[PDB]
């Protein structure tokens, strides 16, 4: 397309030294016998044929392989895009073609649904070439259909068989890596010989553990967000008149928010996990932001930058309690709402709420009051709600203006508060991957094929030592069951892999805690650049602050 | 920041001429000049600096108007543009070269810093930490308009007390308006203080035959196009979202048009064309809806739209409304003195003419209030606040309604999922590209050469910008040639005329040729992040606009 794209296309991703060796010269080294996180008992029931598989690692030396004929592989992309997905695919292609030039790669379109519907294309050399080192999932598009029913699982197998597949690779987050486990068990249960391999994808870093150091895409997304946030800090510093509020996409955790904070040194950054842990109130959050603004104003600084995660309102205990009460006032007094008008029925809630929750409700902006009513009036069959109708940054902005307007009227705020809001997310997830994600993703995909060539199913492709140069990285496999627990929902116990949230005892969070009061009151902004793909190795192979601190 | 550390070490590239000794660089005088329009009245006002000659530099001797160390003052004005700090580093390096005893003084927060004698000395170690960086934060900036005899008296007193040989003003059309009049004041009153302007703005609305582009436009459009290309790729990857992207640019669509030529979005609105064709808001809406429907029938329930922030000043019915709201406020200001926005709205509605009131009340309520704020938050030069007006959200709401109208007859079976964006503040203080780094350093270094050669009332000017920096031509354009008479705050005044998109120009014509293609097909281009190290080709890329314009 652009000159950038053609040049980037020519980049050769860097492999672990071992993945460079011939396939006959790569030996399995078996590990222990893994166990689940919890419900170690019931996970032996559900996953009879797959459980307690050892962790796999790879070392040099002679080995015999499970194939000699050409392989056929199906590949699925599920969920939202992450920079480097296309490199997982280029790595798989390059690996099967090295093994046997007659091997074929089939890309199922628009998620797992493509497999159910036999909606696919053959990825050929010239096709693959155009996608090398590119952003996007647009080689085959993604979706998020789950394979659940017996009718579904049988079609998956049907389509797999009529396409002569030896294996399926699924690239996705927590939920598709869980699904990958059950498909692997399903094939093995019905005596079929199709292997399933999982690959760890998410720009939000909510898939990770002792074995998976990071998910793919998080490096590239945070670099883009931090460049944009650093640029806003520099603009704020230059004109000294605007408070920029930046919401970042992803409602599950503060991994992205925390990393951008470490990259840019903003004046304020809110961590959802901490808000939940310290049980902070809405007014406490507001008090704390207002106090930073006033103090800066007294230093003569009528500007600053705030970072908030998208899922923040769902981490305020007080808000859920207010919500659970309002719809209890709705589930009871059903006939009283006929028939009603809202604004008229608002004062019904206002008169019926408990003293303190009425104070919380009325503290909100008026449009927010109404959006909570609408949230209840639209609960799913199981009666549960979500607060998606309330935008975190805009809620905070209005409440802050209000507090400050009152203070000005009684003469305790001389400064000027002019807010500008920003929401980033879509422009970071289909960006060109950094060298790190390019190397990492290419490695994961290449490694997936080695796992398949050794007969393995139910494994997640895994590359460790990610803080070191790629030649020094270590390749292997993690069994999918060991990451699981049983989640109970509506009388049922389905297997799950739980979201990894920010560890409030981790080095990243502790680093942030150590320095945040200093960043708040002073102007110690750091200005990261755009992602570089040419120049010295330490610029082009820079990793996240997160990974740097966590490992070491 | 490791990036900043490595980038700080870049050596900007100068025109060959500027590398020669200052006693080796001679003038070439040329064509005389005049203003763009209202030339008669402007010849009264600018009686001392009208019709000066175009300047170039060549290898020779030249009469050097200075034998003793220089004292220069320097002003950063208006909104930031990447490379302002390289302008400053080019002035500093040049005056140190000339005479190591030369001092450079930075006035803080724009022209107000001059008026209030608020400054800092810009020293070698201070300049060093800002080399090749984004931002205007070395001294910060502001948008103050110097008009009154007292303001100019003050400007004179501060200038004279600081023993200043020359003042360098870095800014846009608003600031070079200040600079033009200041040079005229100093001359008319008989003083030896020289005033040189520098052509800054991400909006590129400071342009003529001689000034090929303003600095910062290159860097800003590059970051904005990276992001839009990323949104195009996400839309292609997931196939469900219609992205509406507002862009900075102020009045002109130079920014929007460049980003469209960089990315091939499905829709880009060009305000200048809207005004030429006298389109109504409703007509713009329907043209967008038609594109959306067609794509949907083709199975593409996604796309990307570029919206210029200045559009409201180019739709005849809305422009007219905004001028009447302005007129109503300016004439009944005391009534509005204390009131909230709802009470303000009530007055505005009561005082609008019947036609204008119907227009106003046809807008969504959120737009009704933002229009008022647009008027109330006019800058010191009288510009409306268009950056705060969510034009893209107005588009989304009106398109949403029309698509529901088609859906009501079974004529639109897709689901519309719009996403709003506004790329602006995040592009202004970004790290400058090699182009802007090279161009800005040359412009500052060149302003010193012009000062050394006794000039005042000139814009620093580097020509042949599509060529390798060594092959650039250095010189100077008289500030008056850019000027005309306009009404600001209910009164007629001399200003630099804003250069808008030329509908007969090569950039717009390239867009028209391909735009229909880009609407119905998915022909997106994906520019990457600006590269600062590496192959001469990717690192020294320039804008589509500049290539087409010099072709
Ligand atoms: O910085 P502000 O006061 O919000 O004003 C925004 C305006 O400044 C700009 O970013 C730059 O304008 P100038 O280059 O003319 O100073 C415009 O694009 C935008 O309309």
């Amino acid at each position: 397309t652009s000159l950038f794209k053609q040049e980037r296309q020519k980049y050769i991703p860097k492999l672990p030294n071992i993945l460079k060796k011939d396939f006959n010269n790569i030996s399995l080294v078996y590990g222990e016998n893994t166990e689940a996180i919890q419900d170690r008992q019931a996970l032996k029931e559900f996953f009879k044929n797959t459980y307690g598989l050892p962790i796999i690692s790879f070392t040099e030396g002679e080995s015999s392989l499970s194939f000699s004929k050409a392989l056929n592989i199906g590949i699925i992309l599920s969920g939202g895009p992450a920079p480097g997905g296309h490199n997982v695919i280029s790595g798989v292609f390059d690996a099967i073609k090295k093994f046997n030039p007659n091997s074929k790669l089939f890309g199922f379109k628009g998620g797992p649904l493509g497999l159910l519907e036999n909606d696919k294309i053959e990825l050929t050399e010239s096709l693959i070439n155009s996608y090398r080192n590119t952003g996007g999932f647009d080689i085959v598009s993604s979706g998020r259909t789950k394979i659940e029913t017996e009718e579904h699982y049988n079609k998956a197998l049907f389509v797999a068989k009529e396409n002569n597949l030896n294996a399926i690779i699924i690239i996705g987050g927590d939920d598709s890596n869980t699904n990958a486990a059950i498909l692997a068990e399903y094939f093995k249960k019905n005596g079929e010989n199709i292997q399933v391999i999982g690959v760890p994808k998410t720009i939000d870093a909510d898939l990770r553990n002792d074995h998976i150091e990071i998910s793919f895409g998080f490096d590239s997304a945070t670099k883009i967000y931090s460049e944009l946030i650093g640029n806003l800090c520099r603009d704020a510093m230059s004109t000294k008149k605007y408070w920029h509020f930046v919401k970042l996409m992803g409602r599950s955790a503060s991994h992205v928010a925390l990393e951008c904070a470490l990259k840019t040194h903003p004046n304020i950054c809110i961590v959802s996990e901490e808000v939940l842990a310290k049980k902070k109130t809405l007014s406490e959050i507001i008090d704390e932001m207002v106090s930073v603004i006033l103090k800066r104003s007294l230093n003569g600084d009528n500007f600053g930058v705030v970072i908030v995660p998208e899922g923040l309102i769902e981490f305020i205990p007080e808000v859920k309690s207010l919500m659970l009460e309002l719809c209890d006032i709705f589930d009871k007094n059903e006939g009283e709402f006929k028939g009603l008008n809202i604004e008229k029925m608002k004062e019904i809630f206002v008169a019926k709420l408990s003293d303190y929750m009425k104070g919380v409700y009325l503290s909100l902006p008026l449009f927010i009051q109404f959006e909570l009513i609408k949230s209840i009036l639209e609960r799913d069959p199981h009666g549960n709600f979500n607060v998606s109708r309330v935008p975190t940054e805009k809620l905070f902005i209005e409440m802050i203006q209000s507090r400050l307007n009152d203070m000005k009227k009684r003469g305790e705020y001389k400064g000027s508060f002019t807010p500008v809001d920003h929401f980033f997310g879509y422009e970071g997830r289909s960006a060109f991957p950094s060298n790190f994600d390019s190397d990492y993703c290419y490695s994961l995909g290449y490694n997936a094929v080695v796992l398949i060539l050794n007969g393995l199913t139910g494994y997640m492709s895994c590359i460790k030592n990610l803080n070191l140069k790629p030649t020094d990285w270590i390749a292997g496999g993690v069994p999918l069951t060991m990451l699981m627990n049983m989640e109970e929902r509506y009388g049922e116990k389905k297997p799950v892999i739980k979201k990894a949230l920010v560890d409030l005892e981790g080095r990243p969070f502790k680093e942030f805690v150590k320095n945040r009061d200093k960043w708040a009151l002073n102007n110690l902004y750091l200005y990261p650049g755009p992602v570089q793909y040419f120049g010295s190795s330490e610029i082009v192979d820079e990793i996240t602050e997160t990974l740097k601190l966590e490992l070491f």
